[PDB]
């Protein structure tokens, strides 16, 4: 039986339990239970947790305990974060919980919390290199810069969307002076770290938790479909926010009812983080504290390049013929480099990387069926949980694979928020030809030279002199592909041989 | 690297190559090449194969050879059938074939051909009992009775759709006298076996190859949706055929152009087989000679109940938690037996078995994602190649799994030729409840008693007295399921506890 374990996050807004089993190097989620306990809402001005909040929390823990019956304590990790760190009657809550759930609650430090969030990012997110990770919680904010599974700068500050609500927006009143007071308070807590962080720098800035997730959802709902948080987009958010007089009137697109009461103080802190660190683009990370517990503390997953780790896992799960993947990769890369030289304005290194991963993974669907494999592979790639690829990157890979066989219908293409069609359409063409030219698998006869010439979507592939006199089946398959391209307006595939 | 091999069938109508690898007890096709060589059309009245037909065959073999470059001879099995048995210059074709493909062609006897067709049926088809297997080819017809991977009676007769075309439909003329002569000629060839076969008997009659496939496709196109071939439906086929004067003029719904010129002689043989053996119902098998070569001669797959063999393969490929399947099976079965005793008219043992297999396989999609698992499992079950399940049975299993979580939309139900909605809808209700009551996996608390009362689609589940005092999470999930049933017209789920 595969190893199973549970990560339990007793946070400021929700109590959240995840149960997973480890199979072939993949973290397979097998259960998830969450309730919006709103524990942070129960902290009064003296940091005493109300009876009402403790009662909601204990009721949630009793449900978790029912689901964890029989689990070894070695397979359960329950962490309490800033709300339980901050509550002066935290011992009372733990006393009650001991009678309800038979696993100890580990109240972790802000340093430990920041490290766990970073580790969840490192185990799951696409971007490699130095990264800035921001998490604005209910009563604490964590900021980390690190790389290669190693935090370098680790900071936590006592500010969050709930604790700033009453302090700076008493009675839930929204005006520019309340907002600016909250925003300047956040900058002041970041004063002593701001330049240290800017000087370390980062390849990407990533955010986690409700406040940042809410900001991303409001922007997307307001038409900014890519979801990146930028200073200009924050300015628009603040302007729409300040058109409301109270939390009760808040009617922003994409703002959930759960987030209405904390969106203004959260947005103030987010603006202060941007002012302090001069962030230009912040992207929401879907991996955070719970993934740090699962991947690092419990699963002990390998510290290696995440996309490669995920690809190795998929090769085991899906019996990937590695020699087939490799010969397709070599052919596709040889043509890609010629296409790139001839079309430097279309060349995109991030898209080129995804084309190569799509080559590695294009046969994952072969265990379902040879018939329609391109669809079955795309189904797996689109719907799986793949560390190292966000949803757009997954959708792009799945799209390249989906289109690598049979009739090409460009009207069925997904809409991408970032990727431009002019830049990934030639990648479909390259994948189709690279797979085709290796479709005899280990029987493939690899041409010693292969020249690609492009004029818009008219492509000429030239093979050695007299090549096809020995490779009639390749030519039949290429002639079929020519008919497929003939079916795409403006496309044309020409096949040629070198002169003697 | 997994075991890999090629099965090559040099038949009367087409030359067909299949290449497959064996992974986790699954036959995974990875290559297929076929050409309609029409080798039997080159046999003259003296059974001499024309050089023109030989050249069509040599061209095809040269393409197969290109795809087989480097294959070990032990990994390639090429079989020749009646056309090469009957040809007086078969040795000439074999000598020429040495120039274009470096693997020997084994010309097999009619009895070995019959046994391989039977073994292909045994390894792939859902019907488990003693079976009659009929294969009407271009110049030979095979008839086998056997069970449990063991032929009991094996026979081949020199009659086929191509050989009977010239002999009884000279010039391609269609009239009742030509047809009757061919039909009686078929009966005459069967006189020496008919009594012996009748005495052995059969649970089911299965047919394979083009003639029988064409008959089924014409019946379906004419409105006989289940595609089963009966004496009454054959009489309709003859009456329609005899309204046409020649092969060129012949036009029937569902008859392809490739089959138009051999449909009348093939149908006459089929009618003669139905007469000689008193067949009342014949179903088309999609497994035959090539599957016998692949599954028996090359793969050497286990002689066991095919559905169980397939399920054990899927359990390995898809990491099925067997204890979870077991507890869901026990719960679903306890409720199924109560529903059956209360609805004996709706009870159906075939559908009941498909429910139990759906239980065993409902988590095959969990490796793709916990999120949407019911859709992912259905995707795998619907699109895989599953020995022991025909297309309709596969779609029924996939449909049960697809509907076992989340909103219930009966208007998206697939239409089945055989299975009636009123009979499988309660199977959806049973699987949903059986999975739900075990959704805490090994932490499940199994009620000592569980009573199901059905009044049409108004179901009452009664749990032990005060049961939910310690199973609050089960009650929450049942209350959600009650909301799901509220969304289906005339459905209602009631939850109760026994009196003290
Ligand atoms: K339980
Ligand atoms: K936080
Ligand atoms: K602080
Ligand atoms: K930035
Ligand atoms: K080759
Ligand atoms: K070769
Ligand atoms: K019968
Ligand atoms: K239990
Ligand atoms: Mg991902």
């Amino acid at each position: 039986r595969p190893q199973e374990f549970a990560a339990v996050d007793l946070g400021s807004n929700s109590f959240h339990m995840v149960i997973a089993r480890v199979v072939d190097g993949a973290m397979q989620i097998i259960g998830r239970l969450k309730q919006r306990v709103h524990l942070a809402d129960g902290l009064d001005e003296n940091s005493v947790l109300s009876e009402e909040a403790m009662t909601r929390g204990l009721n949630c823990l009793s449900l978790f305990a029912e689901r964890l019956q029989g689990f070894s304590p070695s397979s359960v990790c329950i962490v309490g974060t800033h709300t339980l760190r901050q509550a002066t009657n935290a011992a009372e809550f733990l006393k009650r919980a001991e009678k309800v759930i038979p696993y100890p609650i580990e109240i972790i430090s802000g340093n430990e919390e920041a490290r766990l969030i970073f580790m969840g990012v490192e185990h799951t997110q696409p971007e490699r290199g130095r990264k800035l990770v921001i998490d604005i919680g209910g009563g604490s904010t964590e900021l980390v810069i690190g790389e290669d599974f190693e935090p370098r700068l680790v900071e936590s500050r006592r500010m969050g969307c709930v604790s700033f609500s009453q302090a700076y927006f008493p009675g839930g009143v929204i005006n520019k002076e309340n907002f600016q007071r909250a925003r300047l308070a956040a900058v002041q807590k970041l004063e002593t770290l701001a330049w240290q962080f800017r000087i370390q720098g980062w390849t990407v800035a990533l955010g986690a938790s409700g406040t940042i997730k809410a900001a991303q959802e409001v922007l997307v709902a307001m038409g900014e479909k890519d979801g990146f948080i930028t200073p200009e987009r924050l300015e628009m958010l603040v302007s729409e926010l300040l058109k409301h007089k109270n939390f009760d009137a808040l009617s922003l697109p994409g703002l959930s009812e759960d987030r209405k009461a904390v969106f203004a103080p959260g947005l103030a802190i987010l603006c202060g983080v941007f002012d302090a660190l001069a962030i230009k683009e912040l992207r929401l990370s879907d991996g955070a504290l719970r993934e740090g517990v699962l991947y690092e503390m419990e699963g002990r997953f390998r510290h290696q390049d995440i996309r490669s780790r995920t690809a190795q896992s998929l090769a085991n799960q899906y019996n990937i013929d590695r020699e087939q993947a490799r010969r397709v990769l070599e052919t596709t890369t040889q043509m890609l480099e010629q296409w790139q030289e001839q079309n430097p304005k279309l060349a995109n290194p991030h898209l080129a990387a995804l084309l190569k991963w799509a080559v590695m993974l294009h046969e994952v669907g072969l265990n379902i069926n040879h018939s329609g494999m391109h669809r079955h592979s795309a189904y797996i790639l689109q719907n799986s949980d793949l560390p190292g690829f966000n949803q757009e990157q997954q959708m792009l890979m799945a799209t390249l694979v989906r289109y690598h066989r049979k009739a090409i219908k460009l009207d069925d293409l997904p809409r991408f928020t970032l990727f431009r069609k002019k830049q990934f359409l030639p990648l479909i063409q390259l994948l189709r030809l690279g797979v085709l030219l290796n479709n005899q698998r280990q029987a493939t006869t690899t041409p010693p030279t292969l020249r690609l010439q492009t004029e818009a979507h008219h492509w000429t592939l030239t093979f050695p002199h007299n090549w096809f006199s020995q490779n009639a089946l390749v030519l039949l398959d290429l002639e079929k592909e020519q008919q497929y391209w003939e079916g795409v307006p403006e496309w044309m595939l020409k096949i040629a041989e070198e002169e003697p």
